[PDB]
């Protein structure tokens, strides 16, 4: 018989949240950015971090789900724009520099060279070595390798997502 809900159209697991925010070193003293936050459940799992609500920024295009988070998580800066261009949404970079990026933006909705661009941009944005960290469903990287521009590590695999989910670290090369 015919399955509902095909594709990635539920929330992520909590647990798959939880290991995408252990990147996160909560005693760097710098903000956390999160992109496409939707019903915040990473959102949560950063914040059980210990990071500051003001310390976190997460960059949300559906203005409706940006009005609720708003209303769910009190003190956390969120923008109401799109992850793939960083000067409207962040400002042209002047300096400010994040502990990591926790990423749940669809990449495979865009081309592959926006999210290449994408990424090196973001990798701008955090000390040198620090990570990205990507969720996807396929079995190779979202992101293709580009060796002179960033390093592809794959960092774990939960069968309990729906659908099972993969998870992918990216630093500077
Ligand atoms: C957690 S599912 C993917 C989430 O990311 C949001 N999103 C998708 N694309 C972008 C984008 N370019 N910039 C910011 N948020 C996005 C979507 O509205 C959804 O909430």
């Amino acid at each position: 018989p015919q399955p509902k809900k095909v594709g990635a159209i539920v929330p992520t697991s909590s647990i798959t949240a939880k290991k995408m925010a252990s990147v996160i070193n909560p005693h760097s003293g710098l903000p956390v950015l999160e992109l496409g936050p939707g019903t915040g459940v990473i959102t949560k799992a950063i914040l059980a971090r210990g990071i500051k609500p003001e310390s976190l920024t997460a960059i949300e295009y559906s203005t409706d789900f940006y009005n609720q988070l708003l209303r769910s998580y009190p003190g956390v800066n969120f923008v109401n724009g799109d992850a793939f261009d960083l000067d409207a949404t962040l400002g042209e970079h002047k300096g400010q520099m994040f502990d990591s990026v926790i990423s749940a933006v669809p990449m495979l909705n865009f081309p592959m060279a926006a999210r290449i661009k994408l990424l090196d941009e973001l990798l701008k944005r955090v000390p040198h070595g620090r990570p990205v960290v990507q969720i996807s469903y396929g079995p190779i990287s979202p992101i293709v390798a580009q060796p002179h521009l960033y390093h592809i590590r794959h960092f774990d695999f939960i069968v309990r997502n729906i659908p099972p989910a993969q998870l992918w670290t990216y630093t500077r090369a």
